[PDB]
């Protein structure tokens, strides 16, 4: 019996709740107990990997999509998994919207049974991203939940699932073990017999247990990891691939004529970007946990699959640490120190200072701004750090009164979330809008491409649209991308091999609930 010790989440004690539809539950329910129809491998162009369903096909009008259920799949209790399960699950969520955590009801008007192994989702809007959203919704057993009078308080203590681990072998306040689904449709590929889940309340307890080498799969913050964890045992490894993008946003409509002259100048934005030392920002402010983002468009290495490598190379130098190239571009653009103070004045000769914002209390971001100031000072740009409370920092962007601001962004399964929220001109106005697109740069074509990204299910067409967005953003150096966050993930080779890593980058390696790829990952694990 091979047991794999995982820590998808911390708890003060173990409470037996495997209801996939409750916010508060055990983090080994989704994916392990209830297998999705499809798991999209986001790190790899968001390519779908077929599991419970064999295939899906959207209508050319993109108002509906059908899935073909794989035949022969059984619930850990022996019962057959069919379209009836899919139809029931979505109906349950449609009728009791609080069970719908992801808000899928927004997209799916109804789910109908085409036949025992084929289901059709009817949509309320043309959107080729719906199959991806559908994949994230857990499917339960109709023959079981139909008799569950209270799905909102039901704790599902003796789960009947389609996933690889459905048997609750041990359950105590300090530990629970979830073992192999005896009717698992893909048992041949499952070599791990059980999931050993130890109770760990916080980072302190985890650190102690992880350095002692008693864990296999974790996704927790580990301080001074190379010294504390890596050096303790040669079987101690970790891989932190790229995540969400972080950057400095410049205000194109700065109300100060002099500052605008600088910010609303593509060459100055490029100089500003070449002065930054990205790798140092990651190593110092983020303790080495992050990835350099030298994409002028901000695409980032989490989506290199979507990148037009030619557009990347062409502007990559404007997003690489280059002190003398910076001083030179500024010189060529007319930004000269006519005052004699060591700081560049605008080309029309006006003096200026740039206030760089970061929310009060966000230490890593605050330190990043401080480093940016030092670095900008080396090229003649006069900047000063400021740390207003988030509300003000946020209001200043929505009101367009700020100069420069460091910020992170939401990170989707593909580049859309970043590009749309960060650059769609329609998001720069209206009441209740976030700060993400508040740089005030506008381009009718760019918006056109963003709004068409999901209006085609033709991948290559969509891919072309991606390249189109990338070129517009990169050539205008709209913002100054700095880095990509890190996906936390540590693995131990003492008991298993096959782990994903920089050398074997099959996908997002984290063990957290919310990372569907963890199912495919556990399936690549082989005991030692």
């Amino acid at each position: 019996r091979s047991e794999l010790t995982i820590v998808p989440d911390f708890y003060p004690t173990m409470v037996r709740n495997f209801n996939p539809y409750l916010a508060t539950n055990l983090r080994t329910t989704t994916d392990f107990i209830y297998e999705p129809l499809v798991v999209f491998n986001e790190m790899k162009g968001n390519t779908p990997v077929f599991r419970l369903a064999e295939s899906y096909k959207m209508a050319d009008d993109l108002m509906s999509v059908t899935f073909d259920i794989r035949k022969g799949v059984k619930w850990s209790d022996g019962e057959a998994f069919t379209a009836d399960d899919v139809v029931y699950s979505f109906g349950l969520l449609k009728a009791k919207p609080e069970l719908d955590q992801r808000g899928i009801n927004k997209w799916v008007t109804s789910v109908e049974k085409v036949d025992e192994y084929k289901v059709r989702f009817r949509l309320s809007e043309a959107n080729s991203n719906v199959p991806y959203e559908i994949s994230l919704i857990p499917i339960v057993a109709e023959h079981v939940w139909k008799d569950v009078k209270d799905p909102t308080t039901f704790t599902n203590e003796n789960p009947v699932g389609t996933g690889p681990f459905t048997v609750i072998d041990t359950f105590t306040p300090q530990l629970y073990i979830q073992c192999r689904n005896p009717n698992y449709w893909d048992a041949a590929n499952l070599e791990v017999d059980c999931l050993r889940v130890p109770q760990i309340a916080n980072n302190d307890q985890l650190l102690g247990k992880i350095v002692n080498s008693e864990l296999d799969w974790t996704s927790s913050f580990v301080p001074d990891i190379d010294r504390t964890y890596a050096a303790a045992n040669p079987n101690h490894h970790y891989w932190y691939p790229a995540a969400g993008t972080q950057a400095f946003m410049v205000n194109f409509k700065n109300p100060d004529p002099a500052k605008k002259e600088a910010l609303d100048n593509v060459d100055f934005r490029r100089a500003f970007s070449m002065a930054l030392d990205r790798q140092t920002i990651i190593d110092i402010a983020f303790y080495g946990s992050g990835t350099v983002n030298d994409f002028a468009s901000g695409l980032g290495y989490a989506f290199e699959a979507w990148s037009d490598e030619a557009t990347h190379k062409k502007y990559k130098g404007f997003n690489t640490y280059d002190v003398e190239g910076s001083k030179k571009l500024l010189a060529k653009a007319g930004f000269k120190d006519v005052n004699g103070d060591g700081f560049v004045e605008t080309p029309s000769g006006k003096s200026f200072e740039l206030l760089i914002q970061s929310p009060n209390g966000w230490t890593d971001f605050n330190n990043t701004v401080q480093l940016a100031v030092e670095q900008l000072q080396e090229v003649g740009i006069k900047a000063k750090a400021r740390t207003p409370e988030f509300a003000v920092y946020n209001q200043a962007m929505l009101e367009g009164t700020y100069d420069v601001a460091y910020t992170n962004y939401f990170h989707g399964a593909d580049p859309f979330t970043y590009w749309n929220s960060g650059y769609n001109s329609a998001l720069q106005s209206g009441d209740g809008m976030p700060r993400f697109a508040m740089h005030y740069f506008t381009d009718k074509k760019l918006d056109g491409l963003l709004d068409s990204f999901y209006k085609t299910a033709d991948k290559n067409e969509q891919l072309a649209i991606a390249h189109g967005i990338q070129k517009i953003i990169a050539e205008n150096q709209v913002t100054i991308p700095v880095m990509s966050g890190a996906w936390m993930y540590q693995y131990n080779t003492t008991r298993f091999t096959g782990w994903w890593s920089e050398e074997n980058p099959k996908g997002r390696p984290s063990v957290w609930a919310g990372i569907p790829e963890r199912l495919l990952h556990v399936l690549d694990l082989k005991p030692v």
